[PDB]
């Protein structure tokens, strides 16, 4: 029998975990018991980068990773988290699987990083909560928008006309409550997790950054497996991914609905001038990441 480990940063109550449970179920049934995958949630084995390294050395069998996270190896890969570059999840898939940039990055993942990409999932979009309504981009002006201390997030707050306000995540509730800070952005699960709906009366569907999740196997594991058991593992991660995606899609819907119950009001501002405002940031991406950057941007922009 094959005794396989699967690590991930997410927790037992997460969509990522519920879905890896499925993947593990199916690999056990359909390998007629030969393979069995244990779960190591909550960064138990290290952070993402350590788990990625462990996939390369073969000491961890599976792990999760966003596609933007690969910019640690290839800087042009941060294209995936550039604000308004990935309009939707259909863009994230065609970007990864149906472009020369993305086809090639999967080939790099393998050749350089010892990692086989089995499947991709949707892991949620970042949206914007505030003490007052965002009906358009003209509302962004004046807002103390809390972002984490990450270039793409600050570039979002900055270029839309907001006032970016990095602060520690645990300080964010009271900052919002006492209106020291006006809004924040983050996936909807954080809004709920951190109770921001209590201190934020408005939620804007700003669709500004989108997160994905890759089902990754160690090359040392995958190719030591027999051809039939490889396909069992691959099929199961394509099934698990479709589920994972549907968990996030369906749960985002229910969370909008939940928030409305809490007295939050939702807006759907026009995002054409939001993405127009980013062109200065894109210029700076292509400057830093050069020719590889420019074609990634242009090939992904060329999508739907
Ligand atoms: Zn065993």
């Amino acid at each position: 029998d094959y005794d396989l480990k699967f690590g991930m940063n997410a927790g037992t109550s997460s969509n990522e975990y519920k879905a890896a449970e499925m993947f593990a179920k199916e690999v056990k049934e359909k390998s007629q018991g030969k393979i069995e995958i244990s779960l190591y949630p909550s960064s138990q084995l290290g952070d993402d980068r350590a788990m990625l390294k462990q996939l390369k050395d073969g000491s961890l069998d599976f792990t999760f990773a966003e596609s933007a996270r690969f910019q640690l190896f290839y800087p042009e890969a941060a294209v995936f988290a550039l604000p308004y570059v990935i309009s939707n999840y259909n863009v994230a898939q065609k970007a990864l699987f149906d472009t020369e940039f993305g086809k090639d990055l999967i080939k790099k993942m393998d050749k350089d990083l010892g990692v086989t990409l089995l499947s991709q999932a949707y892991n949620g979009t970042r949206q914007t909560t505030s003490n007052r309504a965002i009906n358009s981009i003209a509302d962004m002006k004046g807002l103390k928008l809390r972002v984490p201390n990450a270039a793409t997030n600050l570039a979002y707050a900055k270029y839309v006309g907001a006032s970016p306000t990095p602060m520690a995540f645990s300080e964010v509730y009271l900052a919002l409550q006492t209106n020291a800070v006006d809004g924040q952005e983050n996936p909807l699960a954080a809004v709920q997790a951190q109770k921001f709906y209590e201190v934020q009366k408005f939620l804007a569907m700003t669709n500004h950054i989108l997160n994905d999740q890759l089902y990754l196997v160690s090359n040392e594991t995958y190719k030591e497996l027999p051809e039939d058991l490889q396909k069992v593992v691959k099929d199961a991660a394509e099934n698990a991914a479709k589920y994972h995606t549907k968990l996030f899609v369906d749960g985002e819907k229910d969370l909008v609905t939940f928030f409305e119950k809490q007295g939050v009001k939702i807006t759907h501002p026009d995002l054409v001038p939001f993405k127009e405002s980013m062109k200065p940031y894109y210029a700076e991406f292509v400057k830093q990441t050069g020719q590889k950057g420019e074609s990634a941007l242009k090939q992904i922009e060329a999508i739907n």
